[PDB]
C-alpha cells in the first residue's frame, strides 16, 4: 500500500480508480445465423 | 460477489462505495501541557 510515506493510505482500495468502463475481447464472428433467408411461418 | 443471480460485479470493490470520511476515536484529553504559563525567554 505505498508504505513509504509516513502517512500511508488505508488499503489499496483507496489507491485505485475503480473505473466502470466495460471492455470485451474481439469476439467470435457470427456467420451463419443470418446468411439464410427466413420463412415467416404463421402456423405450426 | 453477491452472486445471487445472473451477472456479478467483479469484486467486492465493485460492490462498495469508498468513502473518504475520516474518523478519530474519543482521543485522549490533554490537560497538563496547557495549564501552565510561559516565560517568553529570548535566550538560553
Amino acid at each position: 500500500v505505498n508504505q513509504s510515506s509516513s502517512v500511508e493510505v488505508s488499503s489499496e482500495s483507496y489507491e485505485t480508480i475503480f473505473s466502470q468502463r466495460i471492455i470485451r475481447d474481439l469476439q467470435k464472428e457470427l456467420v451463419v445465423g443470418a446468411l439464410f433467408e427466413e420463412l415467416p411461418m404463421s402456423s405450426k
